């Protein structure tokens, strides 16, 4: 069972550059507005503590570059949106796909089209952690790269990226520019919070397993959810909530096996282990598939 | 640090449907042509035991629609280039990319856009085993997907898939109809040969992930080449060439550590074991990162 992006091909046609001063970085050009990381009207030592309402006084249309490929769009208006620079444009992207700004939960997965000077480079699965980072692969210039999810060709636009945090995961935005988690768009010390294992997508995970005949951890205990949840906390498991319940849905009906019954068999190999025996090949308890991912690798969908 | 394929969007605007008879599955229209796997001729009957040259022989332009997204493609030749079949369709592709077809070596990567009914799915990284199988992730419907890779905008075409074996790996031609490995486009059941590992990719692989700060694998012994590649193929790994100890130069400049003092490392590691403990959140020695995937991705 292997990681699986979208097609990135919608979002490709709406990556664009976007410079101000010497800083370049990637926007997302949607309809007449491009989209990207305030922190590119920051100067190398603005960002250090920057004042971003003031900062923008400063600057006029003329200020911001954008090209797309080598073609330069002539900027008509600016504004600010949280953590979001709002560039009108005199040109509406006739690649526009259908889409939607959405609001991600942790554990919820998404592609991310890695970009440098608006160039897509790749394209990759991620999983938003507990702690609000992701173990993205960005470069330097990756800035303003996005994460989507496809849904019967509407993407679903989730992430922007906006920084690298010291232990070398990765923090953003979505597309109203409010960042996931407790990170700010200046350069000082910041951390990201003890991480947590993804229960949700570890079930997930349990239940592809028994779609492709590995069972043998299915037991034959129960367990209420409050009553897993806090044995799960224990181990530095996500406790699961009512709409983690009803995701899992599908796969539960799909194998006839319980969500609570999951659970229990979950909690068992929590408390003791596997015994030197593997799960879809793996002795590592995966936590980066959802349900969805599940669902859609094995459902032939679009 | 994570499997990257290339944007796929290239390849998508290529991806049409091609139904013969009740068959449907992908094909790759580029200009005024399209390729696809020619079991599509076949029968629920024909696959079991196919005669394709006598297949093909008796088949008209007409019994061929292809579907490019809505608009269907009006068929006005065919032919056979080994086991992929080439419909000449009366429009050209106005989406097709600058591209080439190749042939790629075991042990090389490439993406995979997987399609149904032609239209894409998802987008993966791919490494064709030395048995010239490939790990992939594909469903009934997507035969005619095709791997890829893409250098400064030219897509080289490289994988057409054709089936799946009993063990669950995938197997298929390049673009040329010639399928990489002992197989045959025959409906019946096919072992292939015992694969082994890629030693280079897992030596890539250990260099990245010492350029991502995880040294625990290290040790002090160094080794010649010659006593690895006897290690190496006890353990069934690939010999080391000279030619791989000049491609990991890059990783090796960067970050200090020779070659074969990589490779000291990565035989404690095959002949201890990992202990329980993992490398770049893998509990097994991956393999299908080149010293290329390496080198971009870090870079
Ligand atoms: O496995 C596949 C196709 N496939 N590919 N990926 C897959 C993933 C999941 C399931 C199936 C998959 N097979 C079986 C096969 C095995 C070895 C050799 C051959 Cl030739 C066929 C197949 C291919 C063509 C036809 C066909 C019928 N009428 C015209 N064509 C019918 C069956």
């Amino acid at each position: 069972f292997r990681k699986m992006a979208f097609p990135s091909g919608k979002v490709e046609g709406c990556m664009v550059q976007v410079t101000c001063g010497t800083t370049t970085l990637n926007g997302l050009w949607l309809d007449d507005v491009v989209y990207c990381p305030r922190h590119v009207i920051c100067t190398s030592e603005d960002i250090l503590n920057p004042n971003y309402e003031d900062l923008l006084i400063r600057k006029s249309n003329h200020n911001f570059l954008v090209q797309a490929g080598n073609v330069q769009l002539r900027v008509i208006g600016h504004s600010m949106q949280n953590c979001v620079l709002k560039l009108k444009v005199d040109t509406a992207n006739p690649k526009t796909p259908k889409y939607k700004f959405v609001r991600i939960q942790p554990g919820q997965t998404f592609s991310v089209l890695a970009c440098y000077n608006g160039s897509p480079s790749g394209v990759y699965q991620c999983a938003m952690r507990p702690n609000f980072t992701i173990k993205g692969s960005f470069l330097n210039g990756s800035c303003g790269s996005v994460g989507f999810n496809i849904d019967y060709d509407c993407v679903s636009f989730c992430y922007m990226h906006h920084m690298e945090l010291p232990t070398g995961v990765h923090a953003g935005t979505d597309l109203e520019g409010n960042f996931y988690g407790p990170f700010v768009d200046r350069q000082t010390a910041q951390a990201a919070g003890t991480d947590t294992t993804i229960t949700v997508n570890v079930l997930a995970w349990l239940y592809a397993a028994v779609i492709n005949g590995d069972r043998w951890f299915l037991n034959a205990r129960t367990t209420t959810l409050n009553d897993f949840n806090l044995v799960a906390m224990k181990y530095n498991y996500e406790p699961l909530t009512q709409d983690h319940v009803d995701i899992l849905g599908p796969l539960s009906a799909q194998t006839g096996i319980a969500v609570l019954d999951m659970c229990a068999s979950l909690k068992e190999l929590l408390q003791n282990g596997m015994n030197g025996r593997t799960i879809l090949g793996s002795a590592l308890l995966e936590d980066e598939f959802t349900p969805f991912d599940v669902v859609r690798q094995c459902s032939g969908v679009v």
